[PDB]
């Protein structure tokens, strides 16, 4: 229902270049509706290839887990690499339609060495400190996925950046309360709002 044989052609060649596990770890809340619809998105997801798993841990039951990710928004997965660890890498909402994009970058940084890159680059996003990203989106913005996959790269090869995409139609009242009126939106820690596209340099200069 997800997925059609057009799209799977196209991801299945991504997933093909996947040389690493990867876990793709959802808190459910099976009381709401998004969670269950998170559930069989996710579900079909990770049937795409072997090396993706879909692991599912009920919403409160694992504090201590739930501390580890901070899982705050719902619904909420996060990505864990092979060896089982947190790779600073969420999804606040589904990303389903034109995030699925995003869902695939992560996968694919997360589960493989990643496209090569200059070097420059490399050491600038080694370089720095404990950061918290939080990209707001939509489903239907055409140009977010790109930003989502920008700061999501950051956050694999950095063990201290977090990058959450976050669907802001889900929380309109936290649309409200940090004025999000375009999308894609960006917010460092709290403090700084980035508004509009932007490429690897720009969201490194930020993040610096």
């Amino acid at each position: 229902q997800w997925f059609p044989e057009s799209m799977r052609q196209q991801l299945s060649g991504i997933f093909a270049k996947l040389t690493k596990k990867v876990t793709l770890l959802q808190f459910l809340d099976a009381s709401d509706e998004k969670s269950l619809e998170l559930q069989s998105f996710l579900t079909e997801f990770a049937s795409l290839d072997q090396k993706i798993t879909l692991e599912t841990i009920l919403k409160d039951t694992e504090p201590a887990k739930e501390l580890l990710y901070g899982i705050e928004k719902m619904p909420s997965v996060v990505l864990l690499d092979a060896a089982g660890n947190y790779t600073g890498i969420k999804f606040s909402g589904i990303p389903s339609g034109h995030e699925v994009n995003s869902l695939v970058l992560a996968v694919y940084n997360v589960g493989s060495e990643g496209q090569p890159l200059e070097a420059s680059l490399q050491k600038n996003i080694l370089a720095l400190p404990k950061r918290k990203i939080e990209i707001f989106v939509s489903l239907t913005c055409h140009f977010c996925p790109d930003v989502v996959a920008a700061a999501q790269r950051i956050a694999s090869i950095n063990p201290h950046v977090e990058a959450e995409m976050v669907d802001i139609s889900l929380f309109p009242e936290l649309k409200k309360e940090k004025k999000i009126m375009s999308v894609p939106a960006m917010l460092i820690d709290g403090e700084q709002m980035i508004f509009g596209s932007k490429t690897m340099t720009e969201i490194i200069e930020a993040l610096a």
